[PDB]
């Protein structure tokens, strides 16, 4: 009937229909003539104005006051300090509420049924390398809670015209080295091979490990990047063991507790925070099934299926399955052995279920990416897989930005 | 303009051209992707554009672009849609018309086989009974003890003002699913209506879990006619576990060849309501949606019992154990049984080198990333780390609504 898209999940033959995509300002690269869905990364005061003033009513919608003295005001005063100065500031308030919606608003991640409770730290008064290390320090700190994971967000200063931007280089604010071989395999992460590079090309003196943690690559404006090893007390890593096979200690495999993304740019009202790292808690299949087991990353299948004594020669064995298996049980028994945060993927996907329920009720709808929403192995095990799923931008968003070198 | 096209696990980029040559509308716009739904939401001049483009495909195909009997067949076909609205397709056409169509299959991860494909031409088919005797055939020869054989059996095409001839049950073989007084289910839940179609139209129903269904068969303007499929026709699949011993006694089975009944093929503007196709099983079709979906024979929790596994919480991963035996499970009695069957790492491999073979043969290759990954073990497989391009080709297998 309704003229928008109908919605069905078909293990409880339920159906929705998505009306929230009609405040999606902005365009995916889909056409009638050919889904591009599945692809990762798909390719002026008046324009700053427009997305302003949309925010704005946003957030005076937000606190019911939408029409309002206030809200008319506070307009009038975005418009002006544009005028003048070609941009404006957030209030503190409004810095909160955005950070939120950016995240909410945010197809790819299945944490979203905890996204009103987000603790925001503003560090827009941030004036040197030096101070983002402290702030980044003090996020790490409160974030980690000794392994009783929080989610936050530290906003530093947003871009500004003329003026160069806050970067941080690195991809995560903890992720391993990846040293490229002589023989031209790597030890460590192949992930953070270019990032590794350049830490020693600013001056790190490089380990040899297959999980050095690296130093931050961190760059105020219109300056070099400064270097900054984080203190290793700061840094809660889980030596990985399995509940049953007691050789899987032996591997000496590990992984650290907090996922904290430090490269995506969060846009609001036109506003682009180039610096504002993140992070919540790990969903094992992260840690125990893309992280350990791409071919492209860790790639320790085949030897863990060794170990467990597979028919490694023939893919009817199904010994990648098995191995990948027990390999995220051993992710989720090190991390609950060791009190640290995580979520399994079937309690991932079943909170995402409700969060869907909750914005239907709350926006009409819930924009998310299927194909990152449902997990990397025992897909059609959990509800999400068979959930359509309606993918569309909203802002305030978090998006990719270019590498700053 | 056209896109590019990456496999983040080798790095390779590819640019597919081949989508500039799609004459009809997916479900997305740049305002919204609808790529994970399953369905879509919904004359003389336009059939005749169709007729024609088909037409120089199939004699491109041939390497007989722009020869004399190319030129004739374009004014055969155009002298007969002029007089009588519509035309026909020569055998050979119907032929190369449903390799293509089975080439184009976004969601077939079975493609690397499109060129290898039985054709039985049934569109000298008149009645329920001649449907029958013709799907009986089809069966038989996919089915070849085991010795899995594609195949396809085309019935005679739509035809304006006239009823469709149609196949009412959505695979050739299926088991019922019989609603008990208390709401539950004995047998397969995704065939309850089917099952209760059957027992309306006459048929004495079983009280099994894999009771095989009778074929509704529906002659134009005709009411459907009922027949049972010859047991000795419908090879099936006892299923045993390699190791666990009591796993035979779940008395578990599943039938040997996959054949989808209820798609509608189209060639070159015209529409065959009625195409049963079949291939042979990729493995987690059986072990994983058919076995343990929610929805269907939902066989988890008692085989994580069985195994004796921590069902009280989602953390013990029991669940994903489970699915892993049925698979093999699965596996291994095909492989006694004699029944040709692929695994997902074999299927997804070989796809791979499908996208390949396309990409240099037509520039690209339509796939829908969501159907072609595997149920389990997705990012264990090569497409997972494949980004893909998915557009609508003509031939096309398409969708159609239920007759009833
Ligand atoms: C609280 C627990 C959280 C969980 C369990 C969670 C889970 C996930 C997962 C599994 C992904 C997929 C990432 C990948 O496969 O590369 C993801 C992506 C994402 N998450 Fe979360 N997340 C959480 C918190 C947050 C927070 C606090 C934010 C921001 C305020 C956030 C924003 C995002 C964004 C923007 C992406 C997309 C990243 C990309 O496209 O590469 N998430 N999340
Ligand atoms: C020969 C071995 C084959 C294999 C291994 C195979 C595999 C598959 C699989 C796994 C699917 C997804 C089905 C689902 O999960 O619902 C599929 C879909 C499909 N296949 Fe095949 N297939 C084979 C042969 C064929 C043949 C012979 C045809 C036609 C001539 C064909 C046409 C299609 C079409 C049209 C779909 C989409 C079905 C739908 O949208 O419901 N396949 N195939
Ligand atoms: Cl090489 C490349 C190019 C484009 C996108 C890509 C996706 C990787 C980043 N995706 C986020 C991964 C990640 C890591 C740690 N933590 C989170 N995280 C934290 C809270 N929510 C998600 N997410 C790779
Ligand atoms: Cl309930 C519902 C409504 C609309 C579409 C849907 C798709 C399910 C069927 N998709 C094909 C399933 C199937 C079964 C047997 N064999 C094959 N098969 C054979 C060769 N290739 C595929 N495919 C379900
Ligand atoms: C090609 C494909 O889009 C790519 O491998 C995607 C698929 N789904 C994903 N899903 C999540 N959660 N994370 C990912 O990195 C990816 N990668
Ligand atoms: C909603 C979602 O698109 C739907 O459940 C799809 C997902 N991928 C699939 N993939 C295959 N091969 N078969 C299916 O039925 C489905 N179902
Ligand atoms: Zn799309």
């Amino acid at each position: 009937g309704p003229k928008f898209p109908r919605v069905k999940n078909w293990e409880l033959g339920s159906i929705t229909y998505d009306t929230l995509c009609a405040q999606s300002q902005q365009d995916g690269p889909c056409t009638p003539r050919r889904c591009l869905g599945s692809l990762v990364l798909p390719r002026p005061a008046e324009q700053l104005l427009s997305q302003a003033r949309d925010f704005i009513n946003q957030y005076y919608s937000s606190i019911k006051r939408s029409g309002s003295q206030a809200h008319e005001e506070r307009l009038q005063e975005v418009e002006a300090e544009v005028a003048s100065t070609g941009t404006y500031h957030l209030r503190e308030s409004e810095l909160v509420f955005g950070a939120k919606q950016a995240w909410r608003n945010a197809p790819r991640c299945v944490g979203r049924i905890q996204w009103g409770k987000l603790q925001v730290f503003d560090a827009r008064d941030c004036s040197s390398a030096q101070e983002m290390f402290t702030y980044i320090c003090n996020h790490i700190k409160y974030a980690t809670n000794r392994g009783n994971l929080r989610s936050a967000i530290t906003v530093f200063p947003q871009r500004a015209p003329g003026r160069g931007d806050f970067r941080i280089w690195n991809s995560q604010l903890v992720r391993y080295a990846g040293y490229r071989q002589q023989d031209g395999s790597v030890r460590g992460d192949p992930a953070n091979v270019e990032i590794t590079e350049l830490c020693i090309q600013h001056g790190w003196t490089p380990g040899n490990g297959r999980f050095d943690v690296l130093p931050l690559l961190l760059q105020a404006p219109d300056e070099a990047p400064e270097l900054f090893v984080l203190p290793p007390e700061l840094v809660l890593e889980v030596p990985l063991e399995h509940p049953t096979l007691e050789w899987f200690a032996a591997l000496g495999l590990r992984w650290y507790a907090l996922p904290a993304v430090s490269n995506m740019l969060l846009e609001i009202g036109g506003l682009e925070f180039s610096a504002a790292p993140f992070s919540g808690w790990y969903m094992s299949t992260e840690i125990g099934t893309r992280n350990l087991c791409d071919p492209h990353r860790y790639n320790i299948l085949e030897d863990v299926a060794v170990c467990m004594d597979l028919d490694t020669r023939t893919t009817s064995s199904l010994w990648k399955d098995k191995a990948a298996v027990e390999i995220n049980l051993a992710v989720l028994h090190s991390f609950q052995l060791a009190k640290v945060t995580i979520v399994d993927h079937h309690a991932a996907t079943v909170s995402f279920m409700k969060h869907l329920d909750n914005e239907q009720k709350a926006r009409g709808g819930c924009p998310a990416d299927w194909a990152w929403i449902v997990p990397p192995i025992s897909g059609s095990l959990t509800p999400v897989f068979h959930q359509e799923m309606v993918n569309y931008i909203l802002s305030p968003a978090f998006r990719y930005q270019p590498d700053p070198w």
